[PDB]
């Protein structure tokens, strides 16, 4: 059951890439207008976003679709080249793309968690002692994040499928 | 009558995506920067909002189409694979669909109701006690809800049409 | 004259897709963030715009012309499902068409009237007895109203001709 | 000399066009919003504003270019219908044609006149008594009103030309 | 040596105005929005701004592209005609490119300069006196502008350089 | 073997232009709005952006990717005219390549450095003897900076492996 695979792979694939390039950018507009903290300091607002906040979610998602696309543009180069030995680059693809799936899933995971909360606390400066701030659609991100995190360990698992299903003693030569 | 059965709910998919991608989109644009609330507390209008409407319309129904689509996008790459049997994939793919489609209706339900009310009671940190918010556009946003679920409801009775020409006997096998 | 009836009905249907496409959206941009009533009440702009315009002209529009549209996408998938008669589902078509287009004409005169005035009395709550608000762009609103009007009234003129022309014998058969 | 006639008038026609749609959204984009009046009442900006243009620049220009562009679109689905004659039609197109320009260039000067002047004297309702407003970006709407101007002489010029060619005896025929 | 200069003639024609295209609407994006003149009078902002920059590079810049582009489409255009000579129309083509091109490299000098101050003084009604107001990203502009001229200097030197292979002889046949 | 290397090239390259253009414009869109200066004094805030950030990484980034991809354009350019001797074009383009790809890195170090400071430290006139402003999104313009200077060196890397393959008796000849 090796084409099921791949076909629910594809499909996956392209799911995910619509859901976040339709929504994704919507979602995020106003992340640093209507952040806001309770003070009176010019400045506090900038630093306690970016303390929060260091990279935005779509950045980081953008960038792992990309990556992980990657190896099937190079072995469709790879391929338009040998026209105007093939059977052995695929099994190296699979492999780098099992591991570019499952480093980036445990990055997000270790990088974001599995909510985002209403509340920060900031205690840099120019913000005098800690100070309180408030968060814009903290449901609809969280929503997000899971939904994202599901999908990529669904993507795992068909990679780990497919290659235990290429077999072990092919991938070692 | 099978044959106008497809003809009309491919007519009724295609006028449903193009009513949310030309529309959507403008009508949700303001809905949390007219959004306010009569309070003097900072963070309480991201609080209420956020709690008023924890998922907006429009990425919801964007969802729900991309999920309706899917099991076709499968079927199609299976007909692809499996060139360069097709007879039986059909009737799980028309049953998925159904599943999906009435899966949907009853999560808009029993997510949105029926009606926007132009007022909202907010009683979460850090607002005191009981406030009051106001909302943007309360009636263009019923009226967009009603349609939608009839759109939903006229796809759901021509796919359970479709189900049942196919006849009980063919899907148990 | 069915034939050159079909020319000009062709041409003012492309006319009408194209000027709504092009100048709907850019004219009605800023209808609330420039509307502006005379209160100090928090939430009484809101509830005022939207007492004022329940429905926007433009997604009215939008609704129209893919709704009157439709019937042509019906009658061109079942052509295409009939290959790989149809004399009869013409008729069927022109009569949808122009039930339709006479429905739009008569809606939009029920819900929106001739013109746009420039100041607007509310007495919605929470706004205090009675207050007055003014109207963005009120000469260009109503502009855009009466030659959207003149378009459908052509069009509506066209289609009863080409339904005469098809002739009452065939019509009832 | 009708060759370069025509080579001439397409090439103003795409210049025309082309200069429209890329600069003119862009300039217009701020009308409202940087137009101030000296006063304290609520709504006098709008009042003054839709007296001082009732009709923006761009979009009639957007008009006049869509509704001269028509009588090519009927010629040609016209000789499109006659497939699956036309030495007649092509009088009344290029008859129709120089007529329309030479309205629309007569509408233009009547409406806006040559200048856009950097001060506007107001005296709506709800304004008291007579006020001052300040217009954006003057200089430049006049140079794109100038523009526009010789533009559309100079068609009216070659389309003139064109005509007169054919001659008056086969144009009473 | 003149195909080199054809090919660089074109290299740097598409360079010129892919840089343009998208860099352009970006850098002169809040132009008015960030000129702040020190007073409290209404109205001197708009005024000392349209006096500060009668018209906008990118403007200028759009319309001196297409101006340039218009011969190569006029004989394009002839060319496609002629076929259901043309050795002779290309010296002319050459010699209205070479005057464009010089034509727009004189005004800009003398519209624009080789800079753009970070301060201006005004003193247009209704401003008092004389008052000082600050520009927005002067040294982005002074770049762009100079980088421009740079590019078409040598799109000059390249036209003058094809022309003079020509040779005279040819251009007064 | 360069022929994966310029398998790599190709898809690093690729994959740096979709980065770009993805997600660029959105990172650098508030830099000036959200630039605040600890200050009453008009024009501060427009003078100390302006030297703090004389040209944005985004603009220099896309000139770059501009001007490295030229010299491809050139050859294809050349390549399409010979047809309707280029084995010696060829090793020109790759030492330009080189050439471009090198200095574009070190202007980049040179201009930048390898971090975004949160604070800047301003006197420039007319701000009062020295202020103190605060940057926006310090964290992910750091990472976009490094991120940039790394595929660049790849790059580079990958061009001067080329160039040796080449070998130095044929670019002597
Ligand atoms: C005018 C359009 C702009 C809007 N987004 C930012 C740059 C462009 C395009 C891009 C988006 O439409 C988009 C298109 C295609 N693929 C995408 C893939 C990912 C994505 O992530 C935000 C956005 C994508
Ligand atoms: C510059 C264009 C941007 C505007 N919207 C957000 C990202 C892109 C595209 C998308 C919209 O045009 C759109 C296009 C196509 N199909 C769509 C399907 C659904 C949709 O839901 C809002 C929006 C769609
Ligand atoms: C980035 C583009 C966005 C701008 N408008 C809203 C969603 C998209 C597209 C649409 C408009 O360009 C448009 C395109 C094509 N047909 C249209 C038909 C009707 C329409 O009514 C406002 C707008 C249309
Ligand atoms: C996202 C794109 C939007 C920007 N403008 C308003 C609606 C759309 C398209 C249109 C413009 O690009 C445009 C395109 C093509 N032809 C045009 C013709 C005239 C025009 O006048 C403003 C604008 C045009
Ligand atoms: C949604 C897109 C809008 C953005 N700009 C204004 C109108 C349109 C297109 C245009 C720009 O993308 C553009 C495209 C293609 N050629 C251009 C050439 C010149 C240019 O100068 C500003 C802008 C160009
Ligand atoms: C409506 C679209 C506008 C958005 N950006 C500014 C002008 C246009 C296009 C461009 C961007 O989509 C884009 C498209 C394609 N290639 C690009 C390459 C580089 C880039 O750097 C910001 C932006 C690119």
């Amino acid at each position: 059951s090796t084409m099921i695979g791949r076909i629910l792979l594809t499909v996956v694939v392209i799911f995910r890439i619509l859901i976040v390039a339709i929504v994704g950018e919507t979602v995020y507009d106003d992340e640093q207008t209507m952040f806001v903290c309770n003070t009176l300091q010019p400045g506090c607002n900038q630093a306690c976003y970016d303390r929060a906040f260091p990279i935005s979610h779509i950045r980081y998602w953008v960038f792992q679709i990309i990556m992980v696309c990657t190896p099937s543009l190079c072995f469709i180069t790879y391929s338009v080249h040998q026209s105007a030995g093939i059977s052995r680059f695929y099994i190296i693809q699979v492999v780098f793309r099992n591991a570019l799936e499952i480093g980036f899933l445990v990055g997000q995971y270790f990088l974001y968690g599995f909510s985002v909360p209403g509340l920060y606390e900031c205690n840099r400066y120019p913000c005098i002692k800690e100070v309180e701030c408030y968060v814009s659609r903290p449901t609809e991100k969280t929503v997000f994040l899971v939904f994202m995190f599901a999908v990529s360990g669904i993507c795992v698992v068909l990679n780990l499928a497919e290659l235990n299903h290429l077999g072990w003693r092919k991938i070692k030569l």
